[PDB]
């Protein structure tokens, strides 16, 4: 992908907007 999003998705594998992390954007 964009791999801004692969991170993102990766962020979302943790829960994304519920990870406790601000998104990779």
């Amino acid at each position: 992908e964009e791999e801004a999003v692969r991170l993102y998705i990766q962020w979302l594998k943790d829960g994304g907007p519920s990870s406790g992390r601000p998104p990779p954007s």
